[PDB]
RNA sequence: GAAACAGGGUCAGCUUGCCGUAGGUGGCAUCGCCCUCGUAAAA
């Protein structure tokens, strides 16, 4: 169920990440600690797709750390 | 080392007696005084 998972918010730096859905869910709470407006949301990136954003270090991973930034 | 948004908006509002009062008073001779004078003018 690990996905890599766009992040987006009107005109704003999109961030991809890749983990699961809860995973992705508590990245965007953490993207939202304060944002009143301009929540970042997150869309499942097809898997075909994958490939392509795979490499891409701007990317956070469901690997132990990367939880860490809180 | 081309193309590239700071953006799309967001009541400072909602409302609040400067008031309740508070003698300018009490009061204090304008005085005490002083010659319009001495004077020249019936052509």
């Amino acid at each position: 169920m690990t996905s890599f998972y766009k992040i987006t918010a009107y005109n704003s730096q999109a961030l991809y990440f890749w983990g699961t859905d809860a995973d992705v869910d508590r990245y965007v709470d953490w993207l939202n600690r304060d944002r009143e407006i301009n929540v970042y949301a997150a869309e499942a990136i097809p898997e075909a797709e994958w490939a392509q954003y795979e490499g891409r270090d701007d990317v956070l991973s469901g690997e132990e750390c990367g939880w860490d930034d809180f």
